[PDB]
Order: structure tokens, then sequence, then C-alpha cells
């Protein structure tokens, strides 16, 4: 087995966008997942979930019940700085969720995300719109991953 397993990597059991496709590995405009790092400065991710709100992929942990975590980190993609993006994610684990990381525009400072998958059977990520529009609303996964 791997010792770690990029979302990427899997297929998921559903997946809606409010744009184009969910990327693998590239954001939803298909250019190398960036979010906003502590510096101010932008953080580049190699793997990860490229999504656009209103977005629900949700993944069947079933043969995956290796790992301890599921990690990523969190925020508007780079590539809409200086816009109207707003956003929330949410991740669930069976039926409730475990993280919210509440509004985040295009200047908020990515979100790690370390929850524990022990026993659970699906993991469900969401995009929100942040209340307004969808406008703007590119929302990356950098560096999903199962560990
Ligand atoms: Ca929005």
């Amino acid at each position: 087995v791997e010792t770690s397993v990029y979302l990427s990597e899997l297929e998921w059991k559903s997946a809606s966008t409010g744009y184009g496709e969910i990327q693998k590995d590239a954001s939803c405009d298909g250019n190398t997942i960036t979010l906003k790092g502590e510096n101010g400065e932008k953080v580049s991710y190699d793997k990860g979930i490229g999504t656009h709100a209103h977005s629900e992929i949700v993944y069947s942990l079933e043969g995956l019940d290796y790992y301890d975590y599921f990690e990523t980190f969190v925020g508007v993609d780079q590539e809409m700085a200086g816009t109207v993006a707003s956003i929330s994610f949410e991740v669930y684990l069976d039926n409730e969720k475990v993280f919210d990381s509440g509004l985040m525009t295009g200047d908020t400072t990515q979100k790690h995300v370390k929850v524990p998958i022990a026993g659970k059977n699906t993991l469900k990520l969401v995009v929100k719109d942040g209340g307004d529009s969808i406008g703007s609303d590119h929302g990356s996964f950098g560096d999903a991953k199962l560990t």
C-alpha cells in the first residue's frame, strides 16, 4: 500500500461543481494550484483538487481503512487574487461536519485541515459560495490526501 494516497489518485462516488471540471492536481482553470500563504505570497501545490462553488465531492473510504487522517490545505485559488472570490470549505466524515473554514476571500490565508478518519466510510468535501454569488469562487484543496 501507499504511505499516503492523494485524493487526485482516487475516484469519487459523486462530484458537482459550479464551473467546468473538478480538476486533478490543478485549479478549476487548469493552473498549478496556488493558495495564500502566511507571508502574503502564493503557496503552490503539486497535488490537490481544484473546484468551484457550489461543489460537493464524495469519496468512499472502503478499502482505504489503512489511514489515520484526511489532510489538506484550503483557500481561494490565487488565480483569483484581486477578485470578488468568497467561499467556505466544509469537510464531512460520514454524516457530520468535521471542518468548517468559515468565510475565505482572495486575501484570506490558507487553512490546514487534519481530521481523523478512523472508522469512517465516507469523506465529503464541500465548497460553498460565501453567501453572495459563485462569481470567482475558485476553491482549491492543496496536497489533499489520506495519510
Ligand atoms: Ca462567492
